[PDB]
């Protein structure tokens, strides 16, 4: 891989040492001549005058030439090389806060749309999926999303989160196994699709576990005679028509420490329904009229973005 | 991505700034001699004479021979990355007066042969339409026919016309559907297989509905004992043998506007049997002797080639 | 396509009109200045000494770089998409003495053994039916051999001869019946399957057909018992173990025009049994006593490679 | 393919013979000068004076362009089809020592954890199969392992080893038979599903045979009540958690030859239970107390990676 | 549908899938109806063996993993392979046996110096499984129980003779 370095340095030092060894003109001007004769800029200061010497001449421009052409020839092989094994994946990845998706979906291309572009990447080994993701504008790495070897060619490690939707229960159960045996802390999101499997992807490790089989199913069981709650569900988390589902953090201060719910009245003063406050990892929903606010707690409710700017905006200091 | 440019002004700024910094001899001869030893043009007019002086004019010769690398370096990909991604299609199309075709069988390939190559487009998702598309001699583009996303990669707003054929009625029926999202003016073409989605398509918004089968099957239950209807229809409409259903407009004036079709006499005239003239989007079949010809007309009619020429040098001015 | 040839014309315009609209030495040398520039050579005779002039020979150099960077681009473009057009098929044909194959079978691989790689052409349109051919030695063109348009760009018009052997019987017809719609004196050689097909095949316009299952079949159906048909059909047909069936024609004069076949004793004096004699695309099996030779005849036999040998000095004038 | 040294040796010729027919100043500065000119050096110490001498000099300058553009383009195609060729197999390999693997499953890719990369060929066919060895890190020879035409592709008659491991016990033989068929010394180690097919192996010419499935079946059908030979089996030949069965060899003298095992108590002094010593591709299992050890002897033992070192130093001179 | 078959009540259940993640799932899914049922699962990749254990496994059988390591010694040597495929695979002479030991046997008490096995019946004497345990080797300070089991390599005739021996 370093042979054509030692060879173009044996060529210059053979050039180098024609002149000296020839004409005998100098040590100094043989090292610059031979230089300026490779590189093609010719200034002519000092040209050869012996027959033999301007015959030198010309088989150091063939010689050159001939170490041109090699030189050309090692670049383009490892640029075709590099290309064409970047273009079908075969590549590692060494970004430290990206989102790494095992599998591909139509709900991996819903979550697509809040993200980053460059910084997903979707780890499959369908030749399809790599069109889509492209198409999609994400990054494809080829490799199995079950095999703890693949998984450290994306990153996991270094990953910012873990989103994991594979083609069954049994694959997403492998995959996440796989995730914990290489990180114990990385965020783990997982898709169920049976009801029995929901807690064996919690014993696996999965930080989050969605369930949208199971609540499309009962929507369904629901629906054939009344069908409200289902349209409250599509339209507060599907659509987004009219309200929304908004989680606002209380920053520090905040002019509301310590106040009660009570006290507080959010949904009086500004109009959006509190569903709950989750204090560290676990949700309260209803607290009670005597729970007291906190610093770093987060806000559940449903509310138009109205409300919703008339809530953050109350709950600033 | 623009990394290079900076590093190519600070070699010419590094460069400009030796002949002032080192020997002094001009601010503005400096300028133009390193463009000169950078494009290996080397003229001579100026060569340093100092040993320091033509050291660093090696180290600026191997420093531009190292910039012009990465210069040949990053063109190269970027014209290697252009024809790996529009060779297997995944390109925006620019125009705005193609013809989109989505799905590709041998009724688009039939359409094809009275069309212009450059002007079409077909958009599908299959590995061997590929390459049967480029044989034919149209442009390829690689995306889903039913996505919206991927209906306005093929610019179906600035369409002039497209023509839906896929594998399905009910993806038809779909494709139609997305066309009339993105645009309510656009000219559909659809292919319909059963009888009952005729009625669906154009209520989808086709503007047009051809129905091959539909044709195909009354033609094969007719033909058992007579198979005259069918010999009319081969004979005129698929080979145009010895007769052609034209359709010829009345041009401006025409000396032919008022008069009724009775004293007209185009049959007696020229020997082109009248179907219908279709006036703005309907076709009146088998106009009465009252009704008046007008301008922007258009005449349906069975004739020779002979009679055909007979009737439009005819209808002039 | 030929924009770049304008714009090349066009710099060399402004930059010979250079001299003479700045310095003015003359409208000769400025058209060699601006020529010596672009290309690098760089002699140095006449260097300009005016700062514009000076200034506008590095908007030259740029200028020139510039276009020999569109010239290197468009060029790399045209080679990009050649060897990624003609790698995968897509390429017309231009010999006119060439074999063309329909279809790769284990037939089809045991006749390129006895035939040129370069002469040999395949037409299919499978994926692993190219790497074989590569690997066989042959050139592979992508079509279907039942199309007319496909048929056509192997070149079939031109070529000496053509070997159908497909997938199916109904392929091998519609082939040959395409084949013979293009040229009518080409030579056809197919296979045929079933015992059925064989006249239609002949019918259809084939020259030669061949039957191995119908000859497999057979020699089961007999081998059960006695098995010395199939031993003699092997070890003279498949393998030539020790002797083989040569067909050996009758040069010029040959010293044996008008011999009859009792007076040469063509098994006595070489050792061949003499199984026919064709004369002008017929067999006459076992020729009687009263037959006399020709110019041109064909003798077909069955001996040693020394007793073909021996008969075809014998022939000799 | 020598046309274009032709060419560019016909215009150094015509470069050459134009300062002597021309100008006719020197025969031996002219050679030099068409040197100079063609490499872009530019030197300027002989520069054409007259109009007609500094037009050749365009004439020379444009078609030594031409000329480059020709060899580039060579170049350039030869390299993409090398690396087009050389990426998807077609290549022949001119090792003579490497290891051969045929087929490609879990046991193929748990025996390439122990032995180089770059020595091992993976002779297969499936496409899939050529990602995932070079992810492994092998070398992909793209060939059927049953063709004794392939087979040579990949060089087994130099190889080191051969690995034989399809997906059927029809193919693993068919390749056995074909590896003897060109080399009778090589060493071939092969994998067989079922009990039946063990002797077929070994008598078409494997010189080993693994039954991974026949284990497993036994082990299973044992462990339903007992399972403490499983846990054995698993715990020294799967896992190697704490021991291990090694196989030393007794190099010259090794102060232990002809001493008997009774003697010599191995397992008293070392810790590690003999199992049997094979004395030229012989295992006597169990040997006497009788047995008088060697030169060149093999031990096998299982032990604790201490206690074999306590051997391999003990049984040294 | 693991209920149909009645996994419940099964003396004992043999899982060997397509896949890893199908055998783990399996494991998963009968764990999660009988807790003391016993599992013997099958392993390809040696990344899931530990997976296996974890799941619920009781033993793991890991074939690609032991041909692939003798595949891999095998390209020089050779030997282990052999003494594999003889003891393990076809059982041509000799053969792995494990024998308990009966109520009293005579032995009970006696330490494996004393008892001397393999100068008695010929049978080399791997290890003593001991309630869910293999000790490999025992030391010569061990002594032997009732209930135990007695892992060894030997001739089916020298196992009729130690059979035979350890009878009370
Ligand atoms: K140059």
């Amino acid at each position: 891989a370093t042979r054509i370095l030692l060879l173009v340095l044996a060529v210059i030092i053979y050039g180098t040492a024609g002149f000296h060894f020839i004409e005998g003109e100098s040590w100094t001007v043989s090292l610059y001549w031979t230089f300026v004769t490779i590189a093609t800029v010719g200034y002519g200061d000092y040209s050869p005058s012996t027959p033999l010497g301007m015959y030198f001449t010309v088989t150091l421009i063939v010689l050159g030439i001939g170490t041109f052409a090699v030189l050309v020839e090692r670049l383009l092989e490892f640029l075709i090389n590099r290309e064409q094994m970047k273009l079908m994946g075969l590549i590692d990845v060494a970004k430290s806060r990206h989102v790494v998706i095992c599998g591909w979906s139509e709900s991996t291309l819903e979550c697509l749309r809040e993200l980053r572009g460059s910084e997903v990447f979707v780890l499959a080994e369908d030749e399809n999926v790599r069109k889509k993701v492209l198409r999609s504008g994400a990054n494809f790495v080829h490799g199995d999303p079950t095999r703890v070897s693949d998984l450290e060619k994306a990153n996991v490690r270094g990953a910012r989160a873990v989103i994991v939707d594979l083609e069954s229960d049994s694959e997403t159960i492998h995959c996440i196994l796989g995730i914990r045996k290489i990180d114990e802390s990385v965020r783990i999101i997982a898709e169920a699709e049976r009801y029995e499997n929901i807690e064996q992807l919690r014993m696996a490790g999965a930080d989050q576990v969605i369930s949208p089989f199971v609540i499309s199913g009962r929507l369904m069981s629901r629906s054939i005679d009344d069908g409200y709650e289902a349209m409250f569900v599509q339209d507060v988390l599907a659509e987004e028509s009219t309200r929304r589902m908004v989680e606002v953090p209380i920053p520090e201060g905040s002019k509301l420490e310590g106040v009660s719910v009570l006290d507080a009245d959010i949904h009086d003063v500004t109009g959006v329904i509190i569903i709950g406050v989750g204090r560290g990892d676990e949700l309260i929903i209803d607290p009670p009229r005597d729970y007291s606010f906190r610093a770093g707690d987060i806000i559940l409710g449903i509310g138009k973005p109205e409300e919703i700017e008339r809530l953050k905006n109350y709950i600033s200091a």
